[PDB]
């Protein structure tokens, strides 16, 4: 039986009166804990502590000793209960501390693998061990001064597991120097061609940074985003990538991405926009926006990157629309995405991307706005230069054979006319550019005329919310819709129906723009008052049906995730629904909308 040898073995270490003799039994100890561990662990474990506890002055038995501990306790669930009763008496913690002191590579190399091993197992419980133990997260963090390499580097997967999820640990190794540290470490291993030691420093930066207020503070404060700037000075290759650059550069953006995040305060994003700016980190990350052979990954993580670099930022925005491709024509960088957006071959994850950094672009960028649509109009300004406008690329993708691309364009063009009153008649004036035999048509009547040709769903959603977002707040729009007498009866038809559930999301949306054309209307319009809209509801619909149906869209599977998420970033076109600022507008006026349907007079 191996339960009672063990069990001498066990004796031996615990009775034996001269240390060779407990050492090679707990040498042997060892053997039997690789290949035998469960007796070793509820059997062996309290001994192998009583040599941690005394025989301190002989480090190879406490090596030994600790390497066996680490074979119960690491899976390479038994790790999980073994860490549990190691952590019983929270003192045999606070005496791995106390060990790791020591610089004997015997003893510490082991000990900070046993001590990752606890902490990844039982984090919140053995970090608050550490946390009130006096000089705890000190001597951990001195582990990154180690002289060798490998302790080191096992140092860096040490402190990954103790700041996880541990607010207060990540702000006492801030204050002790990390932020300084670990950019260095990342220099010296050469940025992103750093391999796997990058990697975990970056890892390490991420842990001290995400949902961290106050060390996004102190590394903005610290004059800490500068030295971001020479990890995406990429451009002595650009063919041949490794796997572990790509996987560098793409945590670098990530954690670029963290400091701007759309969820930080918003004074935080702000000033580190500025700061980005301002140091020259924007301007480079837009080199690599413009470069060429950077991988698919990087390519489309750098435009989510600097959309929130962006985003929101009137020095930042104006910056963007700056940069041009190096073409004999020169191109704005903004037509370059544009083209990528309604290019009917790129990857879907890419047009995503393009069209999320063209929504940061206009985000409270009225000017921005007006360049936009100013292409639309006749208005005979030296547009040349770059022949091919963003307006006629909009327009282009509207009324495409792609519904992918109208949905894109249609939502492109409501972000260059949402909160802007002067774009949104601006925009009125403009009159397509017919076939031959076709009648004049107005752009707004054109995307209206859409709803009722058989267009796929995925366009007749984006035509929808383009014109839901048209003509809020903006009665002189309202006019011209209603002005044209096929409208409300196609709307109030739509609504009547009873039709499958992929078409009651149209069904809903037909629902809002009648009652925005109800709600934003001046009665300037004497075919189409408010009191005959309402009248017209009730005799051809029912009030009561068309709140349900108004009700359909707030209440679909994929509002709730595109009304928390600014990133229109799908899983698959499919999903291409809803974008997060037309949530907000439907948000906005369902309730205001619901009331002045039912009240009587």
């Amino acid at each position: 039986t191996e339960a009672e040898t063990i069990q001498k073995l066990c004796d031996r270490v615990a009775s034996s009166t001269l240390l060779d003799d407990r050492r090679n039994a707990v040498r042997a100890l060892k053997s039997l804990s690789k290949k035998y561990r469960l007796e070793v662990g509820i059997q062996a474990m309290e001994h192998l502590i009583h040599v941690l506890q005394t025989d301190r002055s002989d480090s190879e038995i406490i090596g030994y000793a600790l390497d066996t501990l680490y074979n119960i306790i690491s899976n390479d669930d038994l790790g999980s209960q073994f860490t549990e009763i190691f952590i019983k008496q929270q003192e045999n913690v606070t005496l791995l501390l106390s060990l790791l002191e020591e610089f004997d590579f015997h003893v510490r190399w082991p000990g900070v693998k046993l001590l990752t091993s606890l902490l990844k197992q039982l984090g919140p419980q053995v970090q608050q061990i550490i946390l009130v133990s006096p000089m705890g997260v000190s001597r951990l963090m001195d582990l990154l001064a180690d002289s060798r390499e490998v302790i080191r580097n096992d140092g860096v997967l040490l402190l990954q597991a103790l700041t996880r999820s541990n607010g207060a640990i990540q702000k006492i190794v801030a204050f002790e120097n990390a932020f300084e540290r670990l950019l260095d470490i990342i220099t010296e291993e050469g940025n992103s061609d750093g391999g796997i030691v990058v990697e975990d420093c970056l890892i390490l930066l991420q842990n001290l940074l995400k949902n961290n207020n106050s060390n996004q503070n102190f590394f903005k404060e610290g004059s800490y985003i500068q030295r971001m700037k020479p990890w995406f000075e990429v451009g002595d290759e650009n063919s041949g990538w490794s796997a572990q650059k790509v996987t560098n550069l793409h945590l670098m953006l990530q954690l670029v991405r963290v400091l701007v995040s759309p969820n930080n305060p918003p004074g935080a994003t702000s000033s580190c926009q500025k700061a980005m700016f301002q140091c020259g980190l924007l301007q480079q990350l837009c080199t690599i926006l413009m470069a060429t052979g950077v991988p698919a990954d990087i390519l489309t993580e750098t435009i989510n990157t600097v959309s929130e670099v962006i985003r929101g930022c009137q020095v930042n925005q104006d910056y963007f629309a700056s940069v041009n491709a190096p073409s004999n024509p020169p191109r704005p960088a903004i037509v370059v995405l544009l083209m990528s957006m309604v290019n009917e071959r790129q990857p879907f994850v890419l047009r995503c991307a393009v069209l999320y950094c063209f929504q940061c672009f206009l985000y409270k960028n009225q000017k921005g706005q007006g360049e936009i649509v100013s292409t639309l109009l006749p208005s005979t300004i030296d547009a040349t230069g770059n022949t091919v406008s963003a307006g006629q690329l909009l327009c282009g993708g509207l009324f495409s054979t792609d519904s992918l691309s109208n949905w894109c364009a249609a939502v492109a063009l409501a972000h260059a006319l949402q909160e802007n009153a002067t774009q949104k008649e601006q925009l009125l004036r403009v009159q397509l550019a017919t076939s031959i035999g076709n009648p004049p048509v107005s752009l707004l009547q054109q995307c209206t005329n859409i709803l009722s040709q058989g267009s796929k769903i995925q366009t007749r959603v984006g035509l929808l919310m383009l014109l839901c977002t048209w003509l809020s707040n903006c009665p002189i729009a309202v006019t011209h819709f209603l002005h044209n007498s096929a409208n409300v009866p196609f709307l109030t038809g739509q609504i009547a129906e009873n039709l499958g559930e992929e078409e009651q999301l149209v069904q809903g949306l037909c629902a809002l723009l009648l009652g925005i054309s109800i709600y934003f209307n001046d009665n300037s319009l004497e075919t189409y008052m408010k009191e005959k809209l309402k009248q017209l509801i009730e005799k051809r619909i029912g009030k009561e049906n068309f709140i349900e149906k108004l009700g359909f869209i707030s209440k679909h599977e994929l509002y709730s995730r595109a009304s928390q998420k600014p990133q229109p970033n799908f899983p698959s076109p499919e999903y291409m629904i809803f974008d997060h600022e037309f949530t907000k507008l439907v948000k906005e006026l369902e309730g205001v909308i619901t009331k002045a349907i039912y009240k009587s007079s």
